[PDB]
Parts: C-alpha cells; sequence; structure tokens
C-alpha cells in the first residue's frame, strides 16, 4: 500500500541536466513528490528569429525528467496558473489507467490537481499533456518530458552483469510546423489561439519547418554544449513525444542502447544510429575514450545540419593514438 | 509430404475479429484451406464523404487475418469475379518462392486460382496484391491483410515460458493519397481506372490524405470500438503494408511484443510504444488492470489526431487505485 | 601497438560485389591498407535522362565495401584529385574520435591524407564524407558506403552457432533531391557548384525526387540483376547514410538480420522486412531454397516501384513442390 511508504520531495532541474539520484539502491519502495507548473510562452527558436507560441511544463522544452525507481510511486502536483490561456492535462506513458492520468489532471488556467501512480515498469518514458481535442497541438507546441524509472538493482547488460554512468543528459526533440505568410517569412502571432489553425495546416503537411533539441537551433552548442571527460560514461536520455528520430553520436558510439527505452529488456551494444519511435523516449551509454567536440544528432542529417537536431559533446583527456592516428596530414599527392 | 496430411476448412471472419483457433495445439500439420474473393468498390473513408477508389480482400479493408501452425500448408482458393476491373493476384510474405506466390495466382476478372504453401515460420504476415506494374497502387488502395502462424507449442517468453492471449484483434492501417481538384476538394471517381493516373502523383508525394484503421475515420469507434475486461490478455495484430507505423495504448503498454512479428525471436516487454515497419506486420500482447476507454494509436499524433490512425478499446473491469489515484482533484490554486 | 603489427594491401572492387575475404579466421590483427580516389561527376540516374551533379569515393554510389577483421587496424589513403572542385574528408562510423576521422581528413583538390584507426567494434559501419558547413549536400550526393568488420570467429547465431554465407553483396540505398525547374521539368547543372541552392531547398522539403540502390533506378536488375543458387547462403549489406528504409526480399526472408548492423548483438530470424536506419548500414542472411527472380526492395512500395528503391536477384536451381505449389492454375470461376 502506497499509503503505508515513507515520502521524499524531489526538487527538479532544467534539462539537459537531470535532478540527482541514485542508481542502483538499498532504499525501499516510497511515494516520491514531484510538482511542475504549466508556461505558455512565446520563444524564438532560430538564429533568424522566427518565435513559436509554445507550451511548457516547467518553462522548459522538454519539461524536466522526473526519475524514479521501480516500485516507486509517481506523486505529481500539475499546476496550469491564471495567466495562461489553455487548459491542459499530463499522459503518463510511465503509467497504467485512465489515458496515462490525463483524465485526472484536467486542469484550467488557475487550478491545479495532484495524481498519483506507481510506477511498477522499468525504463525512459514519454510523458506529454493531451487535451482531448487538441492533443497534437500541445505536444509539437512543447509539453513533453521524460520520466525515468530505474530497475531498483540498477541498469544490467544482457548477460546480467552491471552497468552505471558517471553523468546523465536529457535532450528532448521538437518537430515544430511553423506557418509561412504569403510573403514566405515565418509568422509571429501575438497570441497562442491565433497561431492555432494556420499551424494546423501545417502538421497536416507532415513536414517539419524546424526540428530542434531542446527549444532552439543550436541549444546545445557553444555555451551550451554537453560535456564529458575521457573514461566517464554518459546517460543520454532522447525523447520524441510526435515523431521519429535515429540518434547519432559523430565519432563515438552507443556503447549500450535500450532504443525503445525499456530496460527489462537486453540492450544493444556496439551502435551506430539508434531508433526512437515518434512517443517514446530511449537511453544510451557511452564511455568517452577519445577527448575532442563531438556532435550528437538526429542521423537524418538534413533534419540534424538543415533543421536543427544536432548538438554538441566538448570532452576533455588525451588523445589516443591506438584507437586513431593521423599517419599522413594532408599533403600534395605526390608527383 | 503435404498429399499424406489431413485437410482442414476454415470459414474467414471479418476484421477487426480473428477466425476460431488454438494456441499451443496438439494437432500435427494439416492443409488449411481458405477461401478469399476480391472486391473492388467505391468507400467512403472519413466523415466528410471524401470516397476511395478501393480494392479489397472479402470487401474489407484489411483482408480477413489467415490462422494457422508452424508446419501447416496454407492452401488459398483467390476469387476474381467478373464484377471487378481489375487483374489480381496474392503475395504472401509468410511463403516461400514465386514472388510470394504472386507469379502462380494471377487472375484476372471471371478467373480464380489455388496456391499451396508451407508455413515453416512462426509470425504475423503481411500478405498483399502485387499485380506487376501496379504493385503499390493495388497495395494503398487495400489489398493487404495477415498471415498468423502460430508456433505449435503456443507463444513463449525470452526466457521460453508460455505465453497466451485471451482475446485477438487485427487492425490494419491504411496510408491513402486521395487526390484534389483545383477547387481543393477532394476527387470523386466514377470508376477505378480514373483515379489511377492522380492517384500514383499524390503517392510520389509520400504524404497521405489520410491514415486509417481498418478502411475508414474512426472505423474502430463508438459502437466499433475494440472490447475487453480487465484481466483479460488481448493480443493486437497490426498490419501496414506500404508505410511505417508506431502503435501506442494511451493508459496501457505492449506487455510482451515482437514489434518485427516473428514468433521465434524473444518478444520485449514494457513498450510504450512500438515500431511496425512498412511492408510488415507485428503482434503485441496487452493484460488489462484498469477498467476504461483506451486508445489504440499511431503515435505520430498528426496521423492519428489530424489523419485517423487512430482507435478505442472500452475495457470493463474495477479501478485499482494502487496503479493510479486522483490524489487531488482540479481545484482552484491556493492563495 | 598497431607499428608492431603485419600490414596487408587490399584491393577494392566495386559494388555490388565485395572484395575477397575471409570470415572466420586464424590470423592474427594486421593493417589493413586501402586507398580510395574521389571522383565528382554527373551521373545519369534514371530512365529520362534524369542527371545528379554527384560526388563518389572511387567512381560509385555507393563507394566500395572495406572489409577487416574486429581487433585489425583500417588504414585509409584518401586521394582528392586535382580535377576535383570541392574538399572533401571521411568519417568512419567504426572508428572513435576525431568526427569519425574528419578532422584528420580534410583534403582540397590536389591533396591527400592517410588515416589509422582500431576497428574494435564488429559490424557494419557507413562511411560517409562530412566537410564542414556542406554534410549534408555531400551524403546525399553520393559519398557514403560501408565498412564491414567481422569477428574473428566469423558469424554467430543468439545461441553463438556459428553463420556464413556463400556469397555477400553490397546495397547503397540513395534519397536524391533533384531540383525542378519552372517547366516542372529536372535542371541539368554545368558544374556541381550551380547545383548547390537549388538542392539545398529541395532537401528541405525532406521528399526525395528519387530514391535508388547503387546509383540509378535499375542498376541491379537486367544484365545487372544479383545473381545465387538454391542452397547458396547470401550475405546482403545494406547501407542508407541519411534516411530510413525498410528492406524485404520478395518470395524470400532475412533467415539471420543484425538490421542496426552490429554483430555482437543476436540476430532477429524469420524476418519479412527489416528497418536501416538512416545513418546505418545493416546485414541479412538468406540461404535460397527456391529458383527465380526474386526483387529485393525497399517495402514501401512508392518508395521502391515509383521512386527506384528495387534490384532483382536471378536464382538458378530445381522448384521445390513441398514449399510452394500451384494447385489450380488460372481458370474460369466454376458456373
Ligand atoms: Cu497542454
Ligand atoms: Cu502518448
Ligand atoms: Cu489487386
Ligand atoms: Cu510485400
Ligand atoms: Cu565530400
Ligand atoms: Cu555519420
Ligand atoms: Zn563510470
Ligand atoms: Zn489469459
Ligand atoms: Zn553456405
Amino acid at each position: 500500500d502506497a499509503d503505508k511508504l515513507p515520502h521524499t520531495k524531489v526538487t527538479l532541474v532544467a534539462p539537459p541536466q537531470v535532478h540527482p539520484h541514485e542508481q542502483a539502491t538499498k532504499s525501499g519502495p516510497k511515494v516520491v513528490e514531484f510538482t511542475m507548473t504549466i508556461e505558455e510562452k512565446k520563444m524564438v527558436i532560430d538564429d533568424k528569429g522566427t518565435t513559436l507560441q509554445a507550451m511548457t511544463f516547467n518553462g522548459s522544452m522538454p519539461g524536466p525528467t522526473l526519475v524514479v525507481h521501480e516500485g516507486d510511486y509517481v506523486q505529481l502536483t500539475l499546476v496550469n496558473p491564471a495567466t495562461n490561456a489553455m487548459p491542459h492535462n499530463v499522459d503518463f506513458h510511465g503509467a497504467t489507467g485512465a489515458l496515462g492520468g490525463a483524465k485526472l489532471t484536467n486542469v484550467n488556467p488557475g487550478e491545479q490537481a495532484t495524481l498519483r501512480f506507481k510506477a511498477d515498469r522499468s525504463g525512459t518514458f514519454v510523458y506529454h499533456c493531451a487535451p482531448e481535442g487538441m492533443v497534437p497541438w500541445h505536444v509539437v507546441s512543447g509539453m513533453s518530458g521524460t520520466l525515468m524509472v530505474l530497475p531498483r538493482d540498477g541498469l544490467k547488460d544482457p548477460q546480467g552483469k552491471p552497468l552505471h554512468y558517471d553523468r546523465a543528459y536529457t535532450i528532448g526533440e521538437f518537430d515544430l510546423y511553423i506557418p509561412k505568410g504569403p510573403d514566405g517569412k515565418y509568422k509571429d502571432y501575438a497570441t497562442l489561439a491565433e497561431s492555432y489553425g494556420d499551424t494546423v495546416q501545417v502538421m497536416r503537411t507532415l513536414t517539419p519547418s524546424h526540428i530542434v533539441f531542446n527549444g532552439k537551433v543550436g541549444a546545445l552548442t557553444g555555451a551550451n554544449a554537453l560535456t564529458a571527460k575521457v573514461g566517464e560514461t554518459v546517460l543520454l536520455i532522447h525523447s520524441q513525444a510526435n515523431r521519429d528520430t535515429r540518434p547519432h553520436l559523430i565519432g563515438g558510439h552507443g556503447d549500450w542502447v535500450w532504443e525503445t527505452g525499456k530496460f527489462a529488456n537486453p540492450p544493444q551494444r556496439d551502435l551506430e544510429t539508434w531508433f526512437i519511435r515518434g512517443g517514446s523516449a530511449g537511453a544510451a551509454l557511452y564511455t568517452f575514450k577519445q577527448p575532442g567536440v563531438y556532435a550528437y544528432l538526429n542521423h537524418n542529417l538534413i533534419e540534424a545540419f538543415e533543421l536543427g537536431a544536432a548538438g554538441h559533446i566538448k570532452v576533455e583527456g588525451k588523445w589516443n593514438d591506438d584507437l586513431m592516428k593521423q599517419i599522413k596530414a594532408p599533403a600534395p599527392i605526390p608527383r
């Protein structure tokens, strides 16, 4: 019984970070309490000033990653401030019943609700808003994130041997559908409601105008590049609530990958590129062996480079000439 | 030898039902006899009266699911009535040789043929029409269904333990390519032949006008919703003969899933969303734990909600507060 | 240490063939030396004279398949002749560091470079050109191929039993983005540089004009069909550096398939259709049991039949009536 268990309260952190947590734990099941606040806002999504009338959990795309252990109970308070225009809710793919909790969390501006569910299956799971009659619009405008349910004894390889990560990052990939006017320029809308009709028309073409990691072209680059060191194992959580993607780490691999994102299944090893089904979250481990700047991208390279689905990982440490060596630098072809 | 074995005759049933069959069986191999009759017809495919010049096995999209056991022989009589305009045939992905049987089943209007093949591999397999020079048109117009070949000892989990379903449903998902006129309204064609040229032009854009379960937007909703009860394990067969899809059960999971649809492989567990490759059939088991109305959909939510790829499952039984509980109903945010 | 090991030199062969190699080997690790020369050229890609301003490794699409064993070192000399207009490089997905080697192989026309890397992971891996700021253009114009890294003890089934192929073919699938003029005819460009702007515009629509195996509609058909015999096991390597595809052998199966292309993972059996993620190479084994002409295709049938993603395999041997038999040839429906 959940009402017998101790409660803990978790403070969420903004992507691409994930809140502190244990992997393998000696602790027993708890009710883990979270709160998130919905924020509708206009966001700038590229280098040319294009805007999105966005909708977010906690002010970010994706929403923050919530981490519990299998057998824990997730207790979320969902707050929809009066400053918002739309009703919202939440559907946890990690949850059982009531359309993932959406039926029990319908909150108008000025309202909040509290949902509890048993996190009885291990894995990374999408959560998203799903208000009746406007589900795809709320999802594509930014309302999704990941629930990670770790097995109580941590991650395991196909032989049941232990696996771990030293650092975790969370990447949400967002296919955006920004309308254009007769002049061919992207439209800028005074309000969220006004963007609706034009946006549905673009959606129906199934062609995104932009595909971005974490809310903007280049969000995970420059000062905002992800970071690691040679010898460190990184977990890369990748969520795509609406559309397929194919993550790839340039100069790296997926050492151990759950592409369908469910930890009770054995992971695959040595992947060059993996596949995240639209409407799911997956997870890859990589241990860095070479220093330098990596790209982490959707390996539809048009989607990555033209449309925005690419980030960077800056890695410190010592170059290994055994793994790779420039034998002859670029030089004139011998006569 | 097939000519030594007893024969049985099976009466097919219309989707979403599947004809009565055993899973694990004590019976030995048989020649299992089926008949299907091709029907070309104009069908209404949405709520606004849009029509498709369709082509079907047995009058339905998808055609009926045929069920045999591994080692059985499938013996199909394929009938193309004189009331039809086009030649047709059948390609069983479950079969070996002669382009899946297409080369041996070329039937003009007024003709029939009988094909036998050994069902020597377990799984759900697409069958479809494939007449030379018009293969994609016949497939996208409705001519596909599933052959399920059950292992003789029934379904098994990754550890070789037994799995079963108490109820089976079959869902065919159809990417449709309906042309539009200068006025932007969908075209209605007097005949099947007349729809061809315009339809090929739409196909070549790779953008479906509609994506529907079982022949129509909302085919598996209302009076036609699928049904189950808490405690019942349902098999959901999903076929897509031309285009990728990503099935998801809202408020549920894929407890055991063969997404590539081949039962000799271990299934994955706890899936939120799985992946059916265009040109294949997959299979998922789910045991219901909560009552209420579920949605079963393609989790490209635009494809589901805007284009038609979504159905409903109405489930009876008792709510389980341990799995999910509304702690605080939606209420004013405390001052 | 690589500088302690013996060296061997390999002569590459044009697709769809793959250079002679051992599978399971008694040999120890070597530095395996390869050379490839970049050729930019205008190529005719369909039956109606449409041209592509193409870019190739060794004059072919795909580039040749390089085969080594796990633990070997790949040492590639990459030559960019002065007759070319563009800078190029190479990114091996099979390699670790320096963006797959791209950072160490930047060659202007008239230059060459030599890269060494440790092939420490088994599988089929994409290699492609990736010059900074023009990565997708170089890839979609033809600059990709496969590195196959065989395990030292050859291929294994899920139970660790030996698997092998008697013949290997390599298929690269290329989503092409050829621009059209106001008249709706495909544009023909005097130079590679001139094609750039228009091509980027087409790319951004995410809709290929053509999708071809090995450089042209019908490249693997007629005199150029692949060949086998009943009783022979064929390895089919399928690379797609930019876009998802779903290979299928009509009248056949994937007997053993690594769809994500990494041999340390167990293969799946009995596949009807498998999935190659954009930015990866996969591998399927099939042992022929029936003679005749097979099609090997992308089972988005529009992509196959309308856009060009289909080839043929002509197979010799004896028909097996146990696997498939025409019981009744097409005949008038009995009155
Ligand atoms: Cu919302
Ligand atoms: Cu969902
Ligand atoms: Cu037909
Ligand atoms: Cu087929
Ligand atoms: Cu290049
Ligand atoms: Cu790459
Ligand atoms: Zn570590
Ligand atoms: Zn049961
Ligand atoms: Zn052999």
